């Protein structure tokens, strides 16, 4: 005998089905473990040409990221984006403060990476110029809705006035929006609006974006390691966290400890999560769910 | 490449599908922004021949509307209906108290608009006569269920004994009910009963009513700007608010401030909401959802 | 034009559809009002040969029914069943205490009706004999699950040793169970177990039972007038209430007032509910939902 | 007439349907009672060659099972597994402490049964050797995810170095995982991970495992007698309880009383539950749901 029929759903049937799901609406069926967790490689792609030893990224929120944070984040394997809710002069001053840890994220010159947010209005161009000076590695046009002529133009701009600077498009949740931002020439995409339901939004935008070599950043909703694993598993290349970090020490302010103990923790969990599903890298988990090897299963409200 | 398949649901498939939805059961997928929010025109139709610079309307509730309120409402772009839970003499006295702000809603003689509720019994005819005198612009046969012979007759009555006065039909939730009220000759419709689930009720009654040129007032359930935008987007021409206003200053009684700061706020949000979905007027948003350009997506309970 | 397509669901499609619904899982679409509420006739059938001027019935619970209650209930239009959680001698003593109000429920000799619960074991036969003496009108074999050989036999028994006494079968939720109890010869049925979901249970058991002329008592879950109206509308001939009454004065013990003010209230609401849906009697409401004139609509969890 | 159509769902349609259900997502339709509860035989199979007079099994949790508990459990009809969160020397010392009650679970030599958990790493082999000495009856490779090469090998090991010792495989939730553990040669299976949703997990793994004569232990989620009955009814041969017992007296620590009063209680309820559905043994309940005689019905979130 020994034939075993066939597990649950395939990412496709589940996230193209008038569903509209969250991270908590489904679980993932385990696989075959035949190696240890510490062998799981979490290397991820932040933008077409920026790569991290971990998929973690902090949010451009005054209550979250600022030099202090941006630094730890990079030392430990991630990267941070400074909030533009301050004087342009104050922001670029943060960017420069930032500019053993085998994982440390560094530029082509041994320096910790740093990114920062900027609006899509005129006055922002100046801010940009200060930021570019302080040696910023990447910029993220920070908007709740990004499929606008005001972002498309700010993109075509920066893409020209600064060819070696990587640009990340404003928040989108459909492939109809992503198209435009990818034509204007963005180097990555920030997915999230309402935290459309997140999981379904990530699934959809990644599925289109990969066809062009554009990474996707799962932005919003991450509450625990689980959500992170589910967000990567659906297509996201990296994950952005806001509130889940606002209680660390490196956070600007008056729970948890330093980013130097928390981040390691997260990385541990995530590899452990990649073991349970029998994948050795994150790249492999994405390949599995697109092929149909990785199976899922919905949970009822009362089943949560 | 660059083809992008096709977004979520179309208002139709979603609100004719044994669903029975609320404002919180679904979200709307964003569109293409290529203009500023302050360019969004919120002009709406209260009744076949009454038109406002904003879709806002206050409720005929003693805890909400009375002269003071009715006035602000009109100065700012809306309109109010005085509650008939008082002596006929007291009600019409409110109507007369009422009878820069470029938006100010005015009659053909520079006077702020005013409306008021009245029952469908005999004794109400008198009340009417006092109200008509004080110069009331519109009357709304105020009932929990309006598809009755007692309203059909009160309609045919008022429609005759007062040809220049606009009549709004009592609360309905189906197109089977709306038919009768539209034949008796109402000039508009008040949709809501149980706050059937509201969103599905608005969708349905508007879809039928538009075929006759009869506006629909989304009555009940509005808790925040979002619900307002969703209610208009489904077909409603205007929106009536009760409790969301009962905490303003212009409200009769012993949170929030004056209607002169709140209303502006609401108008701001609503245009902003119309931007996110790429529509320039409310008229355009309705045209988009009826055509199938505007897309939606359901959220699970646990996805809320 | 004026054609109006077609309202929601038909009781059938909705309660034979792997649903498993509660009273709160759905609402009923309004109809055409063309008469006043006080014209609604609430006459209902308790058992094949017992008939009440209202569908109300109190529960055989020590915390609810006992002589005092049983009396009010009948004076006002209902009927009560005394709890058998006491000495047989004490129970029959209650039955005898019981043995203007135009609605008053009376026997063929001007006496208030009274019913009472009894087990299905040997010792219960004696209890019965005392009860029959005190002039009890009806008996209800009181069990959580009634499709047993121990009830079938207690039925065939009582049906013989007392031909003029009406017997009500123990709690069932399927038509598979009802069959047996109806063959043993019961004169009515008590539906409810888990308060299977109630609404679906009532629907199902009534649909089968009517084919034999056996009334059904919706037992359990009634929290407000609404549930009562929905329970009758689904097929139930009468409704049994436990906790909703335990806070009246006529209740045995140390909220609400007397049954003489509460019951009237309930009757008022129920007629009002029968108006909203355009039915003049309860008999008519049942006829409407079986024909397909009466329409329903499900509500999502988040739509409740 | 008297034909009665056909009850609800069949375990199959319901637990192979992209559902993902919990114990609370459904109920079971009653059957035909024609015998007393105390006639219900709860004999169950713990492992291919271990059999208990009741399906109860305590959890390998320091907050739950340890000698004291393990003993009561066996005296009353169940069995316990000592937690390996202690020195190997301390664990085997518990096993030996353990090594009228007609139900008492005993070895071939009049001694109370005892089982215990052990990891799947090298160092665990030693622990094993101490445990085997103290006369342990069964071992349960204790892991959150069991489909690993590290468990498959620890199985093939123990199966050889100790032929008369019964081995239970680490936690699984699919038949894809169960296959491997059954080939390595386990004598039973522990189902549960996330407490995939439990009910659906039990259903699935039992359905495959029975084809090989391998019992399944429903592990996790049991909160009351009901869940226990539903877990057995779906295919499980026995049920493991953690927290529901942590408040007994026999539990290690500083609610409820002794296991000698609680367990009886549970057994009583469970037979009563087997009566309501007309089954005389647990073996019969499983046979009924696999044949399609036993019917179920889903409940909406708002129907819970
Ligand atoms: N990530 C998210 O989804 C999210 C949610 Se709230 C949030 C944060 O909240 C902020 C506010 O959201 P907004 O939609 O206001 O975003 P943004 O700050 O981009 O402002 C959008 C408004 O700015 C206008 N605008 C931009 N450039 C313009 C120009 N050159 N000329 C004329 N009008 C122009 C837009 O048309 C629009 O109404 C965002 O900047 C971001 O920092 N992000
Ligand atoms: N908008 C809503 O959905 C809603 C919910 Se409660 C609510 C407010 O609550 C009030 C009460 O709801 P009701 O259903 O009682 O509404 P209404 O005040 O219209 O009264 C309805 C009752 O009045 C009777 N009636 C009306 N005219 C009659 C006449 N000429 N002869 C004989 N009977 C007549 C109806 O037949 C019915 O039973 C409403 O008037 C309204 O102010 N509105
Ligand atoms: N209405 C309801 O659904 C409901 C829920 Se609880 C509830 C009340 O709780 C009480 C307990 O529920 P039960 O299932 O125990 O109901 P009941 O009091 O009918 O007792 C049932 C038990 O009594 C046994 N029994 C009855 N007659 C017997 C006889 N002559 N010989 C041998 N065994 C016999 C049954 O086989 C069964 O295990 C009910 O009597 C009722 O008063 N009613
Ligand atoms: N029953 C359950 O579902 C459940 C949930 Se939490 C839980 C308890 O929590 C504990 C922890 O869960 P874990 O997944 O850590 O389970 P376990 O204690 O089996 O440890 C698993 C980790 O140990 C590693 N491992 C095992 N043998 C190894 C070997 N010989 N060489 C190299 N690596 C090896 C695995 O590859 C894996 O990453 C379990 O042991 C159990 O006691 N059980
Ligand atoms: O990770 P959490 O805290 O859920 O949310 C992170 C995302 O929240 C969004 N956000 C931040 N402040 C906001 C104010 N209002 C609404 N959304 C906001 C951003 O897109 C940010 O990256
Ligand atoms: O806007 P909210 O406060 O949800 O509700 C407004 C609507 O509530 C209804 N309403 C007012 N008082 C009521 C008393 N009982 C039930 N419904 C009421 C009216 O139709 C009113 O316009
Ligand atoms: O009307 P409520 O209070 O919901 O419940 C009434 C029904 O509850 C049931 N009931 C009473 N006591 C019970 C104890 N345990 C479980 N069910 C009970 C009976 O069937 C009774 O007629
Ligand atoms: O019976 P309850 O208390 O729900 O859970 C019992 C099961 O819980 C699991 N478990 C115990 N401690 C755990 C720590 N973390 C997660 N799962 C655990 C085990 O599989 C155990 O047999």
């Amino acid at each position: 005998t020994s034939y075993v029929p066939d597990d649950g759903l395939t990412a496709q049937q589940l996230f193209n089905c008038g569903d509209g799901l969250t991270y908590n609406d489904f679980l993932i069926l385990p696989g075959y473990i035949d190696f240890t967790a510490d062998q799981v490689d979490l290397t991820s792609a932040l933008t077409k040409k920026i790569t991290l030893k971990t998929p973690l990224v902090s949010s451009p929120m005054d209550t979250v990221t600022e030099a202090g944070m941006a630094i730890a984040m990079a030392l430990t394997g991630g990267i941070g984006f400074i909030h533009h809710n301050c004087t342009p002069e104050f922001q670029a001053n943060e960017v420069r403060k930032v500019k053993d840890y085998p994982l440390a994220s560094k530029d082509a010159k041994k320096q910790l990476l740093c990114g920062a947010a900027i609006g899509t209005h005129e006055d922002d161009k100046y801010r940009l110029d200060l930021l570019a000076q302080a040696g910023v590695d990447v910029v993220v046009l920070d908007s709740s809705q990004g499929n606008s002529i005001f972002q498309i133009n700010m993109i075509k701009y920066i893409k020209d006035k600064y060819p070696n600077l990587q640009v990340i498009g404003g928040n989108v949740v459909t492939a109809a929006q992503a198209k435009n931002l990818i034509d204007a020439g963005v180097d990555a995409l920030r997915v999230g609006m309402g935290s459309r339901p997140q999981a379904t939004a990530v699934y959809k935008v990644s599925e289109y974006a990969r066809r062009f070599g554009v990474p996707v950043i799962a932005d919003g909703g991450i509450q625990n390691v689980g959500h992170i694993a589910k967000a990567l598993a659906l297509g996201a290349s990296t994950v952005m966290m806001g509130s889940l970090l606002a209680a660390t020490t490196e956070a600007p302010g008056e729970d948890k400890g330093s980013i130097h103990k928390f981040v390691p923790y997260l990385i541990a969990g995530i590899q452990h999560s990649c073991q349970d599903i029998g994948a050795k890298s994150l790249t492999q988990v994405r390949a599995m769910m697109y092929s149909g090897e990785l199976k899922f299963e919905k949970r009822t409200s009362s089943a949560q």
